[PDB]
């Protein structure tokens, strides 16, 4: 698909058996989602932007489906105001910026 | 161009006759640049980042070149972690996401 930026590029994802909406975000180094349970080990991390930093839990090697694409990656889980798909997983689906 | 996401999509921009590095950010609705001088009057704007909402200065109809492409639009100025080119100007340069 070619996705326009007239509007936020929102997509549906499946993770931990759950369907969530998330923003395809080239400015995000990492994928970050609102509070949820994920299997496996995790470690704490801090991520920041305008407004400051939040604490998240870093889960590695998590399977996600994004637009029919199956991908594997790191997911940060915490009190974020917006679910985003970051570069770590956009690369895995072959996503590029084009102009 | 076609820009992959293994590394941050940083490009060169020109504004006020100066070259700066900025991040192409499909998660940012709006372009926000580091503190700088711009002509004209500005208006208040609130923008929401991961740590919360902050006040920034809004300048409209500003000339800005992004990776060689000419744009004229709204440029926000404030304590952003990095210069980000948001959807308002990525649309102007004809940028899309593709996979
Ligand atoms: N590692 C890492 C660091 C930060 C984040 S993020 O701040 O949540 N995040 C997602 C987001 C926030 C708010 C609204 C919509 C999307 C970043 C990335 N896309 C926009 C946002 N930001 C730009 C950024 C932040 C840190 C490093 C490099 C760039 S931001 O400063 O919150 C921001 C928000 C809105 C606008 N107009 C401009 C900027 C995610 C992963
Ligand atoms: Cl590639």
């Amino acid at each position: 698909p070619q996705i326009t930026l007239w509007q936020r590029p929102l997509v549906t994802i499946k993770i931990g058996g759950q369907l969530k909406e998330a923003l395809l975000d080239t400015g995000a180094d990492d994928t970050v989602l609102e509070e949820m349970s994920l299997p496996g080990r995790w470690k704490p991390k801090m991520i920041g932007g305008i407004g400051g930093f939040i604490k998240v839990r870093q889960y590695d090697q998590i399977l996600i489906e994004i637009c029919g694409h199956k991908a594997i990656g790191t997911v940060l889980v915490g009190p974020t105001p917006v679910n985003v798909i970051g570069r770590n997983l956009l690369t895995q689906i072959g996503c590029t910026l084009n102009f």
